[PDB]
């Protein structure tokens, strides 16, 4: 038995019930009659405001009829059954096998740690790829942002981290992606050992606004999950850009005005809440360590959401478009990414060797636009003989094959081989 309501008014794309009320963000039921049997489709609470239940389908709702019944019926699979699996936001197997084997689920939601219980960031995690190990170390617990266009490797770095990182688990949510890019990422880019070591959650494109934001929430629970059994998680979120597109769509449909460049308010409000639950648990336990990506319009720092998250992560990793043109991969440009956990992570010997390299960078590109003439008579400047001498020591320090591993000791070790004496 349950308490039913009957949709009454299907219009456009979102629904209105009555006699029922469920709080924000629910799952609601609608009965479509195929001929004789019953099937559901899904829908979700979007406003109970003051008028009737509003609900917005999940699936396609030709063949309701009017005054359909609706009720409600929430939980999801969670553990190491996971591993190994692509699901969607809602948890339904996309890889073929049958759904994992459960035994134990949880909400979705599910309350975060004080920002007083986490640990502070104190080690220092194998990322595996020397530039960022070196140059912009990363903490175990960090909250990261990947900053890049399309076309300059976003993809094939994160398949180098999730192949590389020294984690327990890594945890993939590809939220908006083309439907092709999730494929290809999911089979060239992690291939069958980056695939048995981690969880993806792919809520593509074409899907529901509301499935790529659950699928977003989904893949964070499952590393909140991990995090929770002691295991230390990378937790790739591809792309916090989507996210926010679907909550835009989702606001809009619901009468929500913009606030920005476009984006109403409720989208900054979703942006920090997301990315708030990475970061390290109560330690003694495990971790959750975090990129996420943002699409930038061929370079823009106006660009709301891009603003909005260079605020709130614990620093960020820039590709860049000139670099990846020139063939230099990861297109990683130092001068304009950083960490802001590096220098408590790593020593004054390693941090002294850092900002050298950074000096002796800057320092060759800039004069980079004046040398090329025969304007430069070398022996001046000793800052740029001791940079362009070593360059195409450093610009081979920076660039990494897509199968090349670049370990903690091998990145130090690579390190101080081009600077000092250790």
């Amino acid at each position: 038995v349950r308490r039913y309501g009957r949709l009454t008014r299907a219009t456009g794309l979102v629904l209105e019930a009555t006699g029922l009320q469920l709080p924000l963000g629910a799952t609601c039921i609608i009965e479509r009659q195929d001929g004789p049997e019953t099937k559901e489709v899904e829908s979700e609470v979007v406003g109970f405001n003051g008028q009737r239940l509003f609900l917005m389908p999940l699936e396609e709702v030709e063949g309701i009829l009017p005054g359909a019944r609706v009720y409600a019926r929430k939980q999801l699979p969670l553990g190491p059954a996971l591993l190994g699996r692509v699901l969607d936001g809602g948890g339904k197997p996309l890889d073929g096998l049958p759904a994992p084997d459960t035994l134990e689920t949880g909400a979705l939601i599910t309350p975060p740690f004080n920002p007083l219980q986490r640990t502070p960031i104190e080690h220092v995690l194998d990322t595996g790829v020397r530039a960022i190990n070196a140059l912009l170390t990363v903490g175990r617990g960090q909250r990261m942002g990947l900053f890049a266009g399309s076309g300059v490797g976003k993809s094939v770095l994160l398949g180098m981290m999730a192949r590389y990182t020294r984690a327990d688990v890594i945890v993939v949510g590809l939220i908006g992606e083309r439907g092709r890019e999730v494929k290809d990422f999911i089979e060239n880019i992690l291939g069958p050992d980056g695939r048995a070591r981690s969880v993806v959650i792919a809520a593509p494109a074409d899907v529901s606004p509301l499935l790529r934001m659950q699928g977003a929430a989904y893949a964070t629970r499952i590393a909140e999950d991990f995090r929770d059994r002691g295991q230390h998680v990378l937790l790739i979120m591809d792309s916090l850009t989507r996210y926010a597109m679907a909550q835009r769509e989702i606001a809009l449909a619901i009468g929500e005005p913009p606030a920005t460049k476009g984006y109403p308010p409720s989208v900054f409000a979703k942006l920090p809440a997301l990315v708030e639950r990475a970061g390290n648990g109560i330690h003694g336990g495990g971790s959750i360590t975090a990129f996420y990506t943002v699409l930038t319009e061929g370079d823009d720092q106006q660009d709301p959401i891009a603003d909005s998250a260079r605020a709130i992560l614990d620093g960020h990793i820039v590709l860049s478009r000139r670099l990846a043109e020139a063939g230099h991969y990861p297109a990683i440009d130092i001068e304009a990414s950083i960490s802001r956990a590096m220098t408590a992570l790593i020593t004054e010997q390693h941090y002294a060797r850092v900002r050298l390299f950074k000096q002796l960078l800057s320092s060759f590109q800039r004069n980079r636009d004046l040398v090329s003439v025969g304007a430069y008579a070398k022996g001046s400047d000793p800052m740029l003989d001791k940079a362009i001498t070593l360059w195409p020591q450093l610009e081979a320090f920076l660039q990494q094959g897509i199968f090349e591993r670049a370990d903690w000791e091998d990145s130090l070790q690579a390190l101080d081989l081009i600077f000092p004496t250790v």
